[PDB]
């Protein structure tokens, strides 16, 4: 399938080269997979989600996304126009308040929630969790991310936006999950992207157009935007039968575009998420 005039990041995910604008992907499109977006919530009524999004948990007075961040990330995972996996089922878990903040104890509870809640959902092709959030190093936060992964969920987490080594941030520094840095449309490391040995992969993260609250759209930047590209890619590849929750991060690294990014510090992987789809 071909989506013309796609956001640059979608085109990038299906291309050996930067500078194109059509997204190519197998029409299965993540059908039968599920992606949890653990964030500020999801505006599930947005036409772009086509009834495939729902809130399943909140720790606050509402499950509504009063911020936009979670709706943007969910749109990159699976919205019809802005999403990588256009037929996945999206589940929102609101661990962040409408200012985008959240206590680590709530974030941990949300991760353990997903590990159990997947047993209440129909996801025959597999389960992914996208975590566009983080703060300073915490062994407890990393351990929660490790449990979620161990339970059979492909966990993708943002590297962070500190232009620093992600070893000092969580859950970015947990080795067993998929830590995602950000790149721009010219295949440069995004200026804010964290780096380091703990990164597994880069995805598009500068000037990413996606859904927003109020039935709108906007372009924003962050490793929060790169993470859902990788989460949606995992769901898509799992639906295709090419990999599993336990092996998807490694498979994405195996099949990534190699050596294409500039300003990658020595010791950080030079790997850019790529669906290797041949139309």
């Amino acid at each position: 399938a071909a989506q013309t005039n796609a956001p640059w990041g979608l085109a990038r995910i299906s291309s050996t080269s930067p500078g194109t604008s059509t997204y190519y992907y197998d029409e299965s499109a993540g059908q039968g997979s599920c992606v949890y977006v653990i964030d500020t919530g999801i505006e599930a009524s947005h036409p772009e989600f086509e009834g495939r999004a729902q809130m399943v948990k909140t720790y606050y007075y509402s499950s509504r996304d009063g911020n936009g961040h979670g709706t943007h990330c969910a749109g990159t995972v699976g919205s019809r126009t802005y999403g990588v996996a256009k037929k996945t089922q999206l589940f929102g878990v609101k661990v962040l308040d409408d200012n985008g903040s959240g206590q680590y104890s709530t974030i941990i509870a949300g991760m353990d929630f997903v590990a159990s809640d997947k047993n209440n959902r129909n996801c025959p092709k597999g389960v992914v969790a996208s975590l566009s959030l983080g703060g300073g190093y915490s062994s407890s936060v990393n351990s929660a991310a490790a449990r979620l992964q161990s339970s059979g969920v492909m966990v993708a987490v943002a590297a962070g936006n500190n232009n620093a080594d992600a070893r000092n941030y969580s859950p970015a520094s947990e080795p067993s999950v998929c830590t995602v840095g950000a790149s721009d449309r010219y295949d440069r490391r995004s200026s804010f992207s964290n780096y380091g040995s703990v990164l597994d992969i880069f995805g598009p993260g500068t000037d990413i157009l996606s859904t927003w609250i109020g039935g709108s759209t906007r372009s924003i930047s962050g490793t929060s935007m790169a993470t859902p590209h990788v989460a949606g890619l995992a769901a898509y590849l799992m639906t295709l039968g090419k990999t599993t929750a336990a092996s998807a991060c490694r498979y994405i690294a195996d099949t990534a575009n190699k050596g294409d990014l500039s300003n990658i510090p020595f010791g950080t992987v030079n790997l850019l998420a790529y669906n290797n789809y041949q139309a």
